[PDB]
């Protein structure tokens, strides 16, 4: 039962932080790694590996951590990493962390993801906050008749008060995707014509998660490389790894600032 | 196999129905359960829970009740309450009660279902036949070199009766997502570039088990609903679930009238 | 550890060969089955079932060869016979054969298949090479983090090299579905939409697995059909399961010609 599991999380997580509610979560993924330090100075940091119904059984890597960050009077709850889909995991294990985080007092979450721009505009580095999604995954995190209305998914109060931050913030549709590969151009003017602005290989199940729970939605998608036959030329890895990596300086910062708006 | 125990269930059905053949199943989907009540005099009344493989190992419910019952010059097996591939099920359960279904007569599966409609211009509470569908599932009931054409998976034949009986009875594409969430509006806009009229969450793989097993399918969409971001509004859990309670012996009086047409 | 797999099952090809290093594996399936023996005189004949990590206990019924034969330049693996997703089969078992091959120093995989013909200029019986995929399986072979960029997943200079033997070679994008079950009208509609000039069932994911692993690929679909609402008129287990049987001959000389200009 994952959400008798997420109260056990929860509860463990208050007494490993000494803080009994955390009203902000924040999961940084891929790309949003320098978020972490930028969105402030936490109090406890812990290995999320430890966390009841966290870094997944059968494989065994090495997961990233949960920090407990004070903003102002929120107590933000950040993911710094997460699993996907991709690498096996039954998806209740992949939303495990944001009905974790609901369960430990999570009001927003907040999304983030690396994403490739679908766009002619789209610059690399820039983040977008993502006003709905695509799921192309064929999947849902949800089992059994949870139906949740997905209208709104990423709520628009949050796209305007990250825009009180950053009033040049774009915003666009995210589709997501399993991965873990990059998309062929194919797959890429397939997704243009789907009516998506980026494209990546997370975020849409937390969604669902974050939403069948009850909770808002903030996403932000770093555009981290113009996605595959947009320029002409192939993928660059270093691009892909670190072009955005000042842009989630940045976002984590102006993240802390979009929270404390909250 | 899938085969085998769809014939077992198709005996202990002939054996407990005192029926030799059931020449016409009725799926009634979501919102179509109402609809039992205004059928026929059915004859014998079962617990699919009963039945050979009807239930599957994974998640318990209360399973539904299998109706035996003539309607015009047709044995009906009417399935009330169905499992989803949305809980967690492998699809040879999803789809055992129309391969059941096929081994006990049937010559003829009445696929009902609920849909978000996704023109503007069906009517909440209005039936619509599909005329084919969009398998957004990337799933199929079907294992191994099982290469079933699809080409009039719905029978133009069983249409043009059925709107013999009802000559108000738009059709339209059935997208068949996996579900239990609903679409974002962005899927909804995805799914009319992708020829949708009709979007929801069965019916694709059973349809499929059908013809695969030479079964012809009238299938019929219950709009429920127009989809996300069609209005301009959210949603509504208070519109999908009355929205054929009130539809339902106008349901089950088509239904018996276009069965009997067959 | 796939690649561990694919090592122990190169060391076999290495080994029962006596050829330290295949430079070309080509995927004979559906369709090109017929076509193996007029790739050349085989130097050697090992049954798939032979060699570590191909084919199931579970299911069996009567498996593939490997073939070794020079061709021009090439030491050529010839793999007679695929697995399938379709089958049900993990797919670190489809795509093993390729990995297997890459292992064995297929720097090239050319990889066959049989397809429906989407677009306008294509005709049954017609070899046409694959220039890009989408990939509609809502699955990747590959599980956890290798980067891997599918910008010229199908090598524009093995097509340039392809075309130097027979210029004739249309070329096209291929959607890869999960199969068995073939494309309702709708669905051909959406892949036309989707920007697919060909279908099917296989491939994508092998495609995939080889570049994660190095190789280039040249995609080869033979038209066994138009896809379903092409023509008006269903589809073919068998017309295509060899409308290109028809010609076994041509087939393993275009490869073999093809393969000589690499
Ligand atoms: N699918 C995809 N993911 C990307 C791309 N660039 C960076 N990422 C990061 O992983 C995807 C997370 O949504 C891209 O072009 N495509
Ligand atoms: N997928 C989907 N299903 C719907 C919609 N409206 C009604 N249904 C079916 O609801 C009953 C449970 O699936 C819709 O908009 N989308
Ligand atoms: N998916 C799909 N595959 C096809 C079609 N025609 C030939 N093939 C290849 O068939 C795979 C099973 O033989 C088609 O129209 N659709």
């Amino acid at each position: 039962d994952p959400d008798e599991l997420a109260r056990r999380a929860a509860q463990v997580i208050a007494d490993r932080t000494g803080i009994g509610e955390h009203d902000v979560a924040v999961v940084l993924g891929s790309g949003w790694l320098p978020a972490v330090a930028a969105l402030g100075s936490p109090t406890t940091v812990l290995p999320q590996a430890e966390l009841p119904g966290f870094v997944p059984p059968t494989a065994a890597g090495h997961a990233g951590e949960l920090l407990s960050v004070p903003i102002g009077a929120h107590r933000v709850l950040v993911l710094a990493g997460r699993i996907h889909a991709y690498e096996g995991h039954d998806l209740r294990y992949v939303v495990h962390p944001v009905r974790a985080a609901r369960a430990a007092g999570a009001q927003i979450m907040v999304l983030t993801n690396a994403a490739g721009g679908l766009r002619a505009d789209l610059q690399v580095g820039q983040p977008v906050l993502i006003s709905d999604h695509l799921n192309l995954t064929a999947r849902s995190p949800l089992v059994g008749g949870e139906f949740v209305d997905l209208t709104d998914a990423y709520s628009p109060r949050l796209r305007e008060l990250a825009r009180q931050s950053d009033p040049q913030l774009a915003e666009g549709v995210y589709a997501g995707l399993p991965g873990p590969h990059y998309e062929t151009p194919a797959e890429i003017r397939m997704l243009q014509t789907l009516g998506a602005d980026l494209v990546g290989m997370s975020t849409v199940h937390e969604t669902i998660a974050a939403r069948a729970a009850g909770a808002e939605v903030l996403g932000v998608s770093l555009v981290t490389n113009l996605a595959a036959g947009i320029t002409g030329e192939p993928l660059s890895h270093a691009e892909v790894l670190a072009a955005g990596a000042a842009s989630a300086t940045r976002m984590g910062a102006l993240l802390a600032d979009v929270i404390a708006r909250f």
